[PDB]
């Protein structure tokens, strides 16, 4: 069920998880949730996702609460603007502290309860 795209293959969950039970999954599967580093790599995403919500691999991490990737890809706060839903991340009820892939545009993201399920996308290196 794995997809390609640019040297990653992606699973679009069929299941929902809460977004540690869905990097679990993804762990398992010597994968993790995906990380978007790009335009054309969200574009990818956002058209698959096809306008429902699946967890990404963006969390709070660090006292500043700052936003990071579980897979470990440096968080780049000025070339990740671009890709949130305008207003977020709003963390709402101080309880938003994991992200997902939301809207049907460049403009994606939003920031979700990490308790939530939802379907998960993971991401894994292609190793020619
Ligand atoms: C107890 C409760 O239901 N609280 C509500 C909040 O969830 C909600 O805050 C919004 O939550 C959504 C969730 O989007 S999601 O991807 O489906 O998880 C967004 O994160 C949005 O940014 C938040 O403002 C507020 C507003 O609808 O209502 C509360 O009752
Ligand atoms: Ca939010």
């Amino acid at each position: 069920g794995w997809k390609y795209f640019k040297g990653n293959f992606y699973y679009f969950s069929l299941i929902p998880k809460t977004w540690y039970s869905a990097e679990q999954f993804c762990v398992s599967r010597n994968s993790h949730l995906t990380s978007v580093t790009s335009e054309s790599e969200q574009e990818f995403l956002y058209k698959t996702a096809g306008g429902l919500i699946y967890w990404i691999g963006l969390t709070k991490a660090g006292m500043e609460g700052d936003w990071s990737w579980v897979d470990d890809t440096p968080f780049n706060k000025v070339q990740s603007a671009r890709f949130w839903i305008p207003g977020e991340p709003n963390n709402a009820g101080n309880n938003e502290h994991c992200g997902n892939i939301k809207a049907p545009s460049l403009q994606a993201w939003n920031d979700a309860p990490c308790d939530k399920t939802f379907l998960f996308i993971c991401k894994r290196p292609y190793v020619p």
